[PDB]
């Protein structure tokens, strides 16, 4: 009967060993997400950045043709 | 008593489960974004395409019309 304690026990510490080790592996991931997310927007807002030159520059050139 | 105890087990092994699984749907997500990413990136190359192209056309117009 104590053997199947002590049994049960090993077992235990064996899962809270893997639970814990994949419970952190998320946090790792999701963390990882984020950054992904953050860098991404970044990126786009220097694409939106060189895109609106453009925009200005096309924007004048046609309010200027819309005078003369 | 032991029914604790496998009762604790049993919740233990719920939880390695569960945390293995979140960490399949994460990295699915992590790869389907760097996917979303590329595709989007490539939509944006051909949408300047065409205004590059069109800038071409007009710059060798301005050239040939000068004097």
């Amino acid at each position: 009967n104590e053997g199947q304690m002590r049994e049960l026990q090993d077992q235990l510490e064996a899962e809270q060993y893997f639970s814990t080790l994949y419970k952190t592996q998320v946090k790792e991931l999701k963390e990882e997400i984020e950054e992904k997310n953050r860098e991404n927007l970044k990126k786009i807002q220097e694409l939106q950045n060189a895109a609106a030159t453009l925009a200005t520059q096309l924007d004048l050139a046609e309010t200027k043709a819309e005078s003369e």
